[PDB]
């Protein structure tokens, strides 16, 4: 094609992330008459999101997907998309990004510093965990082997609740989980599914620990070489299947728990009051490492109302 394109992800192919960049290769192939194709990298074949990032920057990649919380690794305040149960939900991720003053100078850092323009934003679940024994309650943490990815966020949830973290690629824990290296992961319950970590964890806890969410990115380098008419193609596209990639995840909530009962998963409910009152101390950390840009960031979005 004129603009043969790649979009990667760590994702695999049983899962919505790719089910929705499906839909947006297909629609910008079909609305730029052909003269984009798109070509999709599962399962962190050209490395990780980090990794990925790193290729949109230098312009080698096109597209890829990054959560909000992830550019902590560039602007430490942002850690407040993922310190848990501070983002109560994903109307509230959204006016996060958006609809604040934080949120709206990322999104322009981003550009200015990374080379990305961040196309859409989509919901990619509530974070729950999986293990080999039962979590029914906070004290069943302790020293629980918590596999975690890469990120201070993660490794502070394990930290905080009294696990034992073990920081590892996503392509790595099923292996790990199956082989009780680890005891447990930490993931919304869609990627459980598409990973199969079911086949290899007996209990899944409700902890609701962190709220992730999913941007449609492009590198800087691709999108200055379309001409406009064909940047609208491509914004448009990311902005549909941000919408289809939301209502995947939000439907899969409704009924993911009842699948993983009838493939033998045990489900708890463990009280989120202690879990909650664990990241305290958490919270006073990140507002003195990361100073006033960290303690307006947390002003700001404790000020979204929750409700639509
Ligand atoms: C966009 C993206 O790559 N998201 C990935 C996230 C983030 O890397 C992590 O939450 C840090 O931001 O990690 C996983 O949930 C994980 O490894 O368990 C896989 C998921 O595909």
């Amino acid at each position: 094609a004129d603009y043969d394109l790649k979009f990667g992800m760590n994702a695999g192919t049983s899962s919505n992330e790719y089910k929705a960049a499906e839909m947006f290769a297909k629609e910008v192939k079909e609305k730029s008459q052909g003269k984009i194709e798109i070509s999709l990298y599962p399962s962190s074949q050209l490395g990780d999101d980090r990794a990925m990032l790193k290729q949109l920057k230098d312009g080698s990649l096109d597209f890829t997907f990054a959560e909000s919380a992830r550019f902590q690794l560039f602007y430490p305040e942002a850690a407040v998309f993922a310190l848990p149960y501070v983002i109560s939900n994903y109307n509230v991720a959204q006016k996060a990004l958006f609809d604040t003053e934080f949120g709206k100078d990322l999104i322009k850092k981003m550009d200015k510093d990374l080379g990305v323009t961040l196309l859409s934003q989509a919901y990619n679940g509530t974070r729950q965990t999986t293990s080999n024994r039962a979590i029914n309650s906070i004290a069943d943490m302790k020293g629980l082997k918590l596999r975690v990815p890469d990120a201070a966020t993660n490794l502070a949830y394990a930290k905080y609740v009294g696990a034992s973290p073990t920081p590892m690629a996503f392509s790595e824990v099923y292996l790990a989980l199956q082989t009780n290296a680890v005891d447990g992961q930490e993931n919304p319950l869609a990627a459980v599914q598409a990973q199969k970590f079911y086949e290899v964890q007996k209990f899944l806890a409700m902890t609701n620990h962190i709220l992730n969410d999913q941007l449609y990115l492009v590198s800087n380098e691709t999108y200055k070489e379309l001409p406009e008419d064909l940047q609208k193609v491509v914004k448009d596209a990311a902005e549909n299947a941000a919408k289809y990639h939301t209502k995947l995840f939000v439907d899969g909530e409704k009924d993911l728990v009842t699948f993983f009962e009838k493939q033998g998963v045990k489900i708890t409910h463990p009280d989120l009051v202690p879990f909650k009152e664990s990241m305290k101390p958490y919270y006073a950390e990140f507002v003195k490492q990361t100073g006033q840009k960290g303690e307006s960031a947390l002003k700001q979005i404790e000020a979204i109302n929750p409700h639509h």
